């Protein structure tokens, strides 16, 4: 039997259920002195679309090379024109087989040329931190070994093999190896080597590892330092410094130091510090903090902390996985901007650098090693690396190199074990492994919910029900009573909740409540903080985010990419500003009679002399008064009662009734900090007069008849429609019931529970409220006032096929200035289709207008979206937009830009404005139709028509987050019913 | 309350529960010498969006025309640019709120003038015989009345209205009333003047309705005549002739005739008839037959019949529900030339000229009633007008009017209350009716299968299963005893059946086996007899017909229009020809030694003198042998054994083993015939002796050995992956397991039972048959003989995120001339997706060829398409077709062209000629890809790319009829399994 297949020695290495061989031991990343040389820069690179056909030619010794061209290094190739990304969720790209690869795998030969001075002699070593997702390295011809674990680091001994002068490296980079079955993470597969790539220098007498040791007794205010330092896994003689508190000590010894400032979060105080042997020093950053679990609560220096938490991708819409330093920096500050303070590195430990920014802002942080393997679950788990025996060695390592790299910063609270991977014996020896190296930090993983391996309890997407009952330490129990024990003693945290995908998150104050209340529940971490979007720019230079599908993949899972709080630019999503406001540090209750307010501080550590609370009063013209009042400083988890200047009251006291007037106290920074410059906003609360109800209008005018038309002062009626054409000269092309809305993200998804599975969208489309028809049934003219006249148009509105319906009367009424409209609804028959009750997404009316809106001015809640679970972050207050800010630029166009709340609004049409006044009402504004809308699946689908699409909406449904986890609760709901609501309306030109 | 709304006069009126207005008592269309006038022509037409905007203006008198143009009546006024089709199923397009109707309503103002000659005079009427959906007529501006019933007869009174010379003729239509609640038939939405409209002279002492009772005692062989004559509802003196008969007798008055010949569809004996009186005298054609139940069987003339029969509707693809005459007899020739034999006119009257052509070409008609309420089965029938008293009159009125216009006609042996209308007491009192006034027809209704009503047990899509038990008479018995024991002694009937929707209908042979065996079936009615295909013109003058949604209606049912045995143009589909010989009136079973054939004679009434028996002894070269035997005629339901020449069984014996012959019996039309010319086949049989096992090739020559390439004779194949490159000059691009083809219709529909509610092609979708991919394992070369070598190629075929696969070892061998190839298949895993079995399309391969093929030629089953539970049409020969003509044109491009049964093939690309051979496989050469196939939605979707998709399949799944009843049968299916096939190959140039 002869053997004439190619590569198939190639193709065993990828196969290869073990670690990458010929690699030094795992230890920290450390800023050293020793002498270091970055090899990023211009590569030289070519692509194979398979191992087969990967040519064996000479190209590693860099000499005669036939088809490389340049390539920027670190980098995600398919972000540069070599294939194309795709993006699966929870399904593998390729068949299920481990651990066998695809023909179809792209091979990327890489390779550099740089010169090595004397410095780096007579030791040295290759560092790579990142290589997706199997490497092999060769230098000048020499192979180092191999790289598993696609965000780990691996280093290589080049010592005897580096030459002095010009050296060449070489690596061969496979996409797709026996270790995608363990990474399977829901975004895109970008092989590449996307990390940095350093020589570094290991001279004689030096320093390895190191292991800092910085507790806290919060009693007596201590420090507990100890500082390990090793050479070739061996203890060594090292001494340290820390200048600031006075202090020389020898590696190994555990000292008590008198007095520190702690580290937290809140105050992320960081000692600088020096360990140094003859032949090499270490500059580390010492946070003194303990972790510690007691009476079923997760503490930190003795206090049980609130977690206000994201999950972090790393991402960059034109880059992929490389995420340049700067927009680091850059979304750090941006996440402090919005009070969170806790942050899960999913699903693998981040780039290096992150950690002493964490250190530095101050963040809460849970570093999970980089394992998933959540494409074994639709077949029964059965093949889970996670149990199978022969990925021990594996899966230890890679939980081994992540722990030794980040165990230095006191930012790490918590060690996770992976994502999505199962149960199995593999996760128990990661486990082991890590409390034995490590006891100081507590472990995480939420796929075993027995939570045997673990000191917390996780759970991702748990409902608020669930969430309450489990504060309460009332869950069901576990059918062993041991591990039941164990569990009811371990704090609960949300790994993942409120699912930030497109309109919405909804529901996060319910959450938020439950988490002030119950001492039990850490908190959790919103999924995610990011979009994955990759920008695609098309003929006219618009530009606009691709997702799943847009790159040409056989199999995806579309736009479940962007699911952030803010875009892949880093520009807020509503749901961020919402976010803010709900877990904001600190609670402002301003009193009704505008006496006071009370002030709560929500911290754990700091008190409130970091802030300057300031207050305003504006009205309809500007602004009438306004300071700030100091705050003798208030501990955490107090309160006080702070009085404000009897002006403002009297103010309060003197307003001539019905007229609108709005109070305001903020808490901003004192003084700048290192995250934000003094004045930005942390914490507000107000306190609203509200205006008077609308005086409806003295019908004193009568109708006028014609053959084809009525009117009724400034307004004109189709007889044969009996709606309006004309109102103060504006043309009206259509008015008419809405009780649907283009269907949200959340909206596609499932809500699990009852016996219906079809998404709210199904519901909606099978039922027909998409499609509404109106027929007329009478029209009417009736005794106004000193000669006036009402005018009643009677309509039924439902469907085709179906039976229900409903019955909307229009009553007009006019003096000639102000335009008064009611509105009543009767629902007419049973709203049940297939068999299950109908729900509506709103109750409201559809303006259709000739002329264009420059222009949208209201009262009510803004800047931003708001709809009844959403908009904590819109304020009350006076705002004004140009029409496309009204607008919401998610990815896939969808229902947004509602304005709950409002009291009054504005439209500037060309030279004249329409006025709207009512009782509370919901505000939309679009230069498109509703059915445009939904059908669009990009934003270069949307088309301004000419016209101006008013929405006036007495009722709104909620967004909630059924595209993964709970759907609208209950109080959100809006079931069909009879409604009323009165309108006025009003044209100045 | 002042009441401002326009139109609520015309409104109302098309609200109305009542039958039209002014009209003259329902009757007969009968063919009488009184003066008539066709104003069919060129009229003059308005067109406003609804009622309420509908001029009032002058228009009926015809002066000061604003607005109008030319249009052609009678005519279905969207087939001429006025608004466009609409196409729905079971869902009305409108609001279901009867009586009311929706504002947008087309209005059609319709206007001819003509000339009165004194021959109209002093009386006379105008006839409509067709207005969709309610007409409102005046002539000379004076109202005559309205029109319900939209495939009804209508007749109003014209004297001292009618002026002599120049008169104007006037008549609104509005295609929506409340007569649209009760004719929801699945066919386009289509209002107009669509049927012919002429003018009547009604002499004195004249002749108004006629009854022909003409009956046949079997035992005597005597007819029983009685013909009734009325004027004004009464009874009038008026002689009968009948010549033939030597015949002269008085109108009302019963006659033994002493000796007739009974009319049936076999034998359509019409004696030419003539009732006068003074004034006016009345043209007939009378059939002598007369109909029975007895014994739980339907008998005509005292014998069970078989109806071969399929549901007429009528369409036409430029006219929409206007079908010229000569569309007509085209239509029933080519129904009668495939073996059919019953007509069923659903769900309404047809076109009054429609009976004459039954009683001569010979169809026993089911005619049925225009009412279809099925739009109200989706509310639980709520508001169903079968079961609202206020409907009574008004669907008494649509029976009445069916009965008396037909009644004199033989060919309609049922009268049917109408279609998929629940059941009510309206649906009684038309049954009530009907059997008072003709209990010479049974009566026939689906829509209550407690059958409380009617005289036949019928059922629409009922399995074979439960066909079966009802073929014994132990289907499950009704709760009331009393119409238990009513409904057992009734007969069954299948009044729909074998959905023919694109790829099939499966499954008829089994059906057809049982009405066989079962005296108590009386056999089927396909749906549906022409699919109604709506002919769209595009640039460059491509012509393809169009289907629901096509025409930009916002609810619509798609491609459920197209799902007829012939297109709109009356060209047959594969399914038709499959038909005409599951239902072939002779049994032929040659004998497998050649000697001779038994015949059965499977009619009802005639025997076998109208046909002449011939053979043909066909082989590789042409012809070796035929001629005509002479055989004694055979009775109806009895059989024979006719000897063949001596010189065919020689023939056969002397056959040097292995050589193909193929004996062909067929069954020809001795003389022309009404229907056909003389030589049309009507059935057939035939012995096959195959070809010998193919000889399997001598692997005598070596694998040579490259770099990147292999090759071993005339193939080359590429090292990297293992396939063919290349056979005798021939490009193979590609080369692998197909086990998945582009869903048929039938597919695309749910098996009710299990708990699997998803389409077949879901399934598949789910399962990831449809984008298949494939690893190589291993490639070696084996000791053949004398120096050759085997080449087997192991490969694993699965797809992405899934766990199971198969096993494909493609074994190569080759002596020079010929190539063998060896395919073995073995599953791999456990085949389960969401829980459910997953089954095959099929177990095949796919060769993709670079050249272009211009001719296919195979020896199996042909001309045309057979898959497992199809081809019952394709007999055993040799065949040839361009490779454009091996497609089929189904409107929605899907699987379909595949020949089962090949034994050998031959493929021309350009000089060179591909051949194959093997056991029995399946055939497909298409010029396009499968993927290319499912995505089309229409057929200008397809696109040649300069290959050739090649398809050999060793299993094969059936096709079913699962887009409307039964999916594939238990036999026909295709689980997962291991198989082995072998296969030769061959090119010569
Ligand atoms: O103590 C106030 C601060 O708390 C931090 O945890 C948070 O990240 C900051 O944005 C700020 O709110
Ligand atoms: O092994 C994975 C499973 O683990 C269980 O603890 C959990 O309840 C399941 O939902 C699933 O995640
Ligand atoms: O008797 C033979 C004939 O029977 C008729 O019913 C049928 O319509 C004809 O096509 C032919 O088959
Ligand atoms: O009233 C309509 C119903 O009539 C019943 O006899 C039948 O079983 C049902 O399927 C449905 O057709």
């Amino acid at each position: 039997g002869r053997s004439l297949e190619l590569g198939a020695a190639d193709i065993q290495d990828l196969e290869s259920f073990e670690a990458g061989r010929g690699a030094l031991p795992a230890r920290a990343y450390l800023q050293s002195d020793a002498p270091r040389l970055s090899l990023n820069g211009e590569w030289q690179f070519r692509l194979s679309p398979g191992s087969r056909v990967a040519p064996d030619d000479g190209w590693q010794l860099g000499e005669a090379l036939n088809g490389f061209e340049s390539l920027p290094v670190p980098s995600s190739w398919p972000m540069h024109g070599h294939g194309a990304p795709a993006y699966t969720n929870v399904q593998f790209p390729f068949a299920v087989e481990p651990p066998h690869v695809p023909e179809a795998n792209p091979i990327g030969d890489h390779l550099v040329v740089f010169e090595a001075g004397p410095e780096f002699f007579p030791h040295a070593l290759l560092r790579f931190d990142g290589i997706e997702s199997a490497g092999t390295v060769w230098l000048n011809g020499v192979e180092l070994g191999t790289t598993r674990g696609s965000r780990l680091a691996h280093e290589f001994d080049v010592s005897g093999i580096l030459e002095q002068g010009e050296n060449t490296l070489a690596v061969r980079v496979a996409q797709f190896s026996a270790a995608s079955y363990v990474e399977d993470q829901a975004m895109w597969w970008l092989p590449g080597i996307f990390r940095d790539v350093t020589l570094q220098a290991r001279p004689a007498a030096g320093i390895d590892d190191v292991f800092v040791h910085a507790g806290y007794d919060h009693i007596t205010g201590e420090g507990i330092l100890k500082v390990e330092a090793s050479r070739g896994g061996q203890a060594i003689d090292a001494v340290v410094r820390v200048p600031e508190l006075a202090l020389e000590l020898a590696a190994g010894t555990e000292v008590r130091v008198p007095a520190v400032e702690p580290w937290s979060a809140e105050v992320p105080k960081l000692y600088e510090a020096a360990v140094s042997a003859a032949g090499e020093s270490v500059a580390l950053q010492i946070g003194f903090r303990s972790i510690a679990i007691e009476d079923a609560q997760f503490k930190v220096n003795g206090r049980r902390i609130l977690l206000r938490g994201v999950n972090r991708h790393e991402h960059h819409p034109r880059l992929g996985r490389v995420v340049p330093r700067d927009v680091v920096e850059a979304e750090l500050r941006l996440m402090k901007q919005h009070n969170i303070n806790a942050i899960r590195t999913s699903h693998y430990p981040p780039h290096p650098q992150f950690l002493a920014l964490a250190d530095q802002l101050g963040f809460y942080v849970v570093l999970e090693c980089d394992l998933e393997t959540h494409g074994f679950e639709s077949a029964g788990w059965a093949q889970n690396p996670s149990d199978d025996p022969q990925w021990e060695d594996a899966l230890v390592d890679r939980m081994r190199r992540t722990v030794e790299r980040d165990k230095n910063h006191a930012s790490v609270v918590m060690w996770s074990l992976g994502n999505e991977a199962g149960t199995g014996r593999n996760l128990a020896a990661m486990s082991r492994w890590t409390k034995d190296r490590d006891p100081s930090r507590p472990i995480h993983y939420e796929g075993d919910w027995s939570s045997e391996h673990v000191d917390v309890y996780s759970r991702m997407y748990a409902s608020q029900a669930e969430t309450a009952l489990i504060g309460q330490g009332i869950e069901p129990a576990l059918n062993d009573a041991a591990l039941d024990a164990r569990r009811r003693a371990m704090p609960f945290v949300l790994c993942e909740y409120v699912h930030a995908m497109g309109n919405g998150p909804g529901g996060m104050s319910e959450y938020q409540a439950l988490f002030e209340k119950y001492p039990r529940l850490m908190g959790g971490f919103v999924w995610e903080w990011l979009e994955h979007g990759i920008t695609v720019s098309t003929a006219d230079g618009v530009d606009h985010y691709g997702y799943g599908g847009d790159f040409g993949e056989e199999v995806h899972d579309g736009n479940f990419v962007t699911d952030g709080l803010v875009d892949a630019d880093r520009r807020p999503r509503p749901g961020l500003l919402d976010f803010k406001k709900v877990i904001e540090p600190l609670r402002i209750d301003v009193a009704r009679d505008w006496t006071g307010f009370t002030l709560r501080n929500g911290q754990d550590f700091a008190d409130t002399s970091a802030f300057s609370f300031r207050y305003e009063v504006e009205a309809d013209g500007g602004a009438l008064d306004g300071g700030t009042v100091d705050v003798a400083p208030v501990a955490p988890q107090s309160e006080t009662v702070v009085e404000l200047p009897g002006s403002v009251a009297a103010l309060a006291a003197g307003l001539s009734d019905g007229r609108p007037a709005v109070l305001t106290v903020r808490a901003v920074l004192g003084a700048d900090s290192a995250w934000a410059d003094a004045g930005h906003e942390v914490a507000w609360g107000q306190s609203v007069r509200e205006p008077g109800a609308p005086v409806p209008p003295a019908p004193v005018e009568p109708v006028q008849v014609q053959d084809s038309e009525l009117t009724l002062g400034p307004v004109v009626f189709s007889r044969a429609t009996g709606m309006p054409t004309s109102i103060g000269g504006v043309p009206v092309e259509k008015l008419g019931l809405t009780l649907w809305w283009a269907p949200t993200d959340n909206d596609l998804g499932r809500e699990w529970g009852g016996a219906d599975e079809r998404p709210l969208a199904t519901q909606w489309k099978d039922a027909g409220l998409n499609r509404l028809h109106t027929r007329l049934l009478g029209i009417s003219a009736n005794p106004g006032q000193d000669g006036g006249e009402t005018l009643t148009v009677r309509t039924r509105v439902s469907a085709a096929d179906k039976q229900y319906g409903v019955l909307v009367d229009y009553t007009w009424s006019t003096d000639g200035e102000t335009v008064g409209l009611r509105t009543q609804v009767r629902r007419d028959g049973t709203w049940v289709n297939r068999g299950f009750e109908v729900e509506w997404a709103r109750i409201g009316l559809e303006f259709v207008l000739g002329e264009e809106t420059e222009l949208v001015s209201w009262f009510g809640q803004g800047p931003h979206q708001s709809y009844p679970d959403t908009g904590q972050g819109a304020r009350a207050g006076w705002f004004s937009l140009p029409l496309a800010k009204m607008d919401v630029e998610y990815v896939r166009p969808q229902e947004c830009g509602a304005r709950s709340g409002s009291r009054s609004a504005a439209l500037q049409l060309g030279g004249r404005t329409l006025e709207i006044c009512g009782d509370p009402f919901a505000l939309t504004v679009r230069p498109y139709s509703q059915d445009v809308l939904d059908a669009a699946a990009h934003r270069p689908d949307l088309k301004a028509d000419g016209r101006t699409y008013l929405y006036v909406d007495h009722a709104l449904r909620g967004v909630g987050t059924a595209a993964c986890g709970p759907g609208v609760l209950e109080q959100y709901r809006l079931k069909p019913r009879d409604a009323d609501f009165i309108l006025t309306l009003k044209v100045r030109s």
